[PDB]
């Protein structure tokens, strides 16, 4: 319910390799290999009470190059097991 925008360095990277690589699991566009991952990157924090405010765990939204094109991948990590999920990776987009 809160969003936010971070940096794109290691932590962001990483995500964005997860990322392409669970793509590459679902392969709906041939074997991708990632580039880059631009600004901007925003998460999002899911919160159990707007309100209240225990973390159930949040959505990445990057933009990642990969194979020379331009994809918006969606990430969705879970706050008590720590474990991430692809939520979507539609493209080519344009720039932002």
């Amino acid at each position: 319910g809160e969003w936010e925008i971070i940096d794109i360095g290691p932590f962001t990277q990483n995500l964005a390799k997860f990322a392409v690589d669970e793509e590459n699991k679902i392969g709906q566009y041939g074997r991708l290999t990632f580039n880059k991952v631009i600004r901007p990157c925003m998460k999002k924090t899911i919160y159990e009470n707007e309100g209240f405010r225990e973390i159930k765990g949040y959505e990445y939204q990057l933009y990642v190059y990969a194979s020379d094109k331009l994809f918006r991948a969606d990430i969705s990590e879970d706050y008590k097991t720590r474990g991430r999920k692809l939520l979507r990776f539609n493209g080519p987009v344009p720039p932002p």
